[PDB]
């Protein structure tokens, strides 16, 4: 009689707000998933940026471990030509040393021979006629 | 069809009702997933950062090393040049060494035969 009227009522007042609560969660979700989709892909696309970067890294300390060769080949270098350098710029100083010492023996003999030609010269005047 | 009307009342409310506790679940779903990118994406931005300054050091690294090769280099050439022309040196001293004592033995053998002029002359006085 009177409940069971009364039921049906309150019943539709029941299925009316589930149809507004039933919009309201599609709605909710839908704008979610609009979010966590152009989130997936823009996580993509960093995590393959990050990688475009890490490997820019490993060619960076690969050009640098081969220009840090050829450096230490040619400074392993330089101390052997340096020493080469040095090394002939004492046999250079030597032998310069040695052009002196002739030109001195060189010069004294030629004086000396000046001379003996003088005394002999001297001599054989006495005897001049 | 009134008689039939509370029975498609009662199915048009169990059907939305599975749907309820579905599409619930669904949303604390895809809110986590999110909540997790978020998480992860703020991590990848501190990778990624750092990773940029990385290189940017790298690369003036490698610069400080080319350059200091290129120095070397041309170091190691003008030192070659040096030691050839060290060489061509020292011949030309040697050479000039081997004159000067030629020169100074036809002195030493012009003085000899000088000594011997006086010395056969002096005898007689």
């Amino acid at each position: 009689g009177s409940s069971p009227l009364l039921k049906s009522a309150e019943r539709e007042k029941e299925m009316a707000s589930m149809k507004e609560e039933f919009t309201r969660l599609k709605e909710a979700l839908e704008k979610s998933e609009a979010r966590r989709k152009e989130l997936e892909e823009k996580m993509v696309s960093l995590l393959q940026e990050k990688n475009d970067l890490q490997l820019q890294v490993q060619a960076e300390q690969d050009n640098l471990a081969d220009a840090e060769e050829r450096c230490d080949q040619l400074i392993k270098n330089k101390i052997q030509l340096e020493a080469k350098v040095k090394e002939m710029n004492k046999r250079l100083e030597d032998e310069e040393e040695m052009n002196a010492e002739l030109t001195a023996k060189k010069r004294k003999l030629e004086d000396e021979c000046s001379e003996l030609k003088r005394d002999i010269d001297d001599l054989e005047l006495t005897l001049a006629k």
